[PDB]
């Protein structure tokens, strides 16, 4: 699971849980498709070294990479775009674990994975495996522990018997997520109970209906709607706004909170800076 590195000592031996790499000290022409790690190449000051990004699936709080030559999205990522690049390294996640091979052959290719069992030491391990390659452990801790601090004063607001229910909403479908899933940050390290500890966790998550959500009655319903990312024309208020939801205690007291799917979705959890933005949206939900 974890990223071990040796020094060796123009480079690094790396290993990670798609396989083994030798990766020059301080790449110059890197290739970032997972969007948290690219907020993090922003953070360490790393913004030079970037040369491809996947434009096509580029949020608003990284439009500062909007030059960046494109290297498709994080779904159709585009390899003749990458190989004309003639990258150094490539870092990847989730999304691009069927790709591993090919982008392999182009270079070096390293594997960011975010553990849902284990988030904040997998988010620990991405970091500092990336800064240590430029030298900026130091610096990494640093906000690394700004993080920390960040978690424990929301964690500090929440209130212990209320209970939440996490969504997802694509075309007319919902589905639910729990702890240890895709979104499971906001029960696993947030502190918020769940309605449901027993949701068996996937990507696009169990299928539910409304009837489902009023037996659950949460004090706190979290949207991700994914209908925004897709350009589909429907929106999770629609699909809510029906009288088995209205009379939930979340739809009464105006806690059904519709988190940016830029963040959640396109799951940018990598980012020194992105994953502080994800906390603060869940504690001032709450607070
Ligand atoms: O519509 C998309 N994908 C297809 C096909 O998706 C896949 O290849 C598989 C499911 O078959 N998805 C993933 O492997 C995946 C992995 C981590 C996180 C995800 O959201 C994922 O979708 C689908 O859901 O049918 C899509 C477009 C942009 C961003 C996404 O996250 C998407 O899921
Ligand atoms: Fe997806």
């Amino acid at each position: 699971l974890p990223i071990s590195m040796s020094d060796e000592g123009d480079s690094f031996l790396v290993k990670d849980s798609l396989g083994e790499n030798k990766i020059p000290k301080n790449p110059s022409k890197v290739v970032i498709l997972d969007l948290g790690i690219l907020d993090t190449f922003d953070a360490l000051k790393l913004n030079d070294k970037v040369v491809g990004v996947p434009a096509k699936n580029l949020p608003k709080y990284l439009q500062q990479f909007k030059n960046k030559p494109s290297v498709g999205g994080v779904q159709q990522v585009d390899f003749e775009a990458i190989n004309a690049l003639k990258p150094d390294l490539i870092i990847i996640s989730g999304r691009q674990s069927k790709f591993y091979d090919k982008l392999k052959e182009i270079a070096p290719t390293l594997f960011v994975g975010l553990d849902n069992a284990n988030f904040l030491s997998s988010f620990e391990n991405n970091v500092l495996s990336v800064a240590k390659l430029y030298g900026l452990e130091k610096e990494a801790l640093e906000k690394i522990s700004d993080i920390k601090n960040e978690i424990e004063k929301a964690k500090s607001i929440v209130d212990e018997d209320k209970k939440a229910l996490i969504i997802l909403t694509n075309s007319n479908k919902i589905s639910a997520f729990g702890p240890q899933s895709r979104f499971g940050i906001i029960h696993d390290v947030l502190g918020i109970n769940a309605v449901d500890e027993n949701i068996k966790v996937g990507t696009h998550g169990k299928s539910i209906n409304s009837e489902f959500i009023l037996e659950k009655n949460p004090d706190y319903i979290f949207v991700v709607d994914r209908n925004v990312i897709l350009g589909n024309k429907e929106r999770a208020q629609g699909i809510l706004d029906n009288a088995l939801v209205a009379k939930t205690k979340a739809a009464q007291n105006k806690k059904i909170i519709y988190l940016d799917p830029e963040y959640w979705y396109l799951a940018s959890g990598n980012g020194l800076e992105s994953l502080k933005t994800m906390i603060l949206e869940i504690k001032n939900a709450v607070k």
